[PDB]
């Protein structure tokens, strides 16, 4: 499925995620607006390490979910990596709270980095009504 802003906006919300670990809600629309641009059966092969980062948030395979295939990784989430392709995201956002409960937190995600950090995220949810 590929959510419309302010309809994603809303379901973020309603699934605790504002504020989150400090996280604001705008900060977490920023994410998934450059991970995966809002769709959630987004998927990225790592040519490099064997892992892929899987859904809406682009959950990578190494640490967070099972897809069997990456070497050496573990299953954080406790998570086949199938459940983060669903159009239901009740699990993706589960995981995504798991990855901040980590020291990273949000820092996790090198893209919030380059596109979210110190920049002005208010427009990621102006207009939605959350
Ligand atoms: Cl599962
Ligand atoms: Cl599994
Ligand atoms: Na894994």
């Amino acid at each position: 499925k590929v959510f419309e802003r302010c309809e994603l906006a809303r379901t973020l919300k309603r699934l605790g995620m504002d504020g989150y670990r400090g996280i604001s809600l705008a900060n977490w629309m920023c994410l998934a607006k450059w991970e995966s641009g809002f769709n959630t059966r987004a998927t990225n092969y790592n040519a490099g390490d064997r892992s892929t980062d899987y859904g809406i948030f682009q959950i990578n395979s190494r640490y967070w979910c099972n897809d069997g295939k990456t070497p050496g990784a573990v299953n954080a989430c406790h998570l086949s990596c199938s459940a983060l392709l669903q159009d239901n995201i009740a699990d993706a956002v589960a995981c995504a709270k798991r990855v901040v409960r980590d020291p990273q937190g949000i820092r996790a995600w090198v893209a919030w980095r380059n596109r979210c950090q110190n920049r002005d995220v208010r427009q990621y949810v102006q207009g939605c009504g959350v």
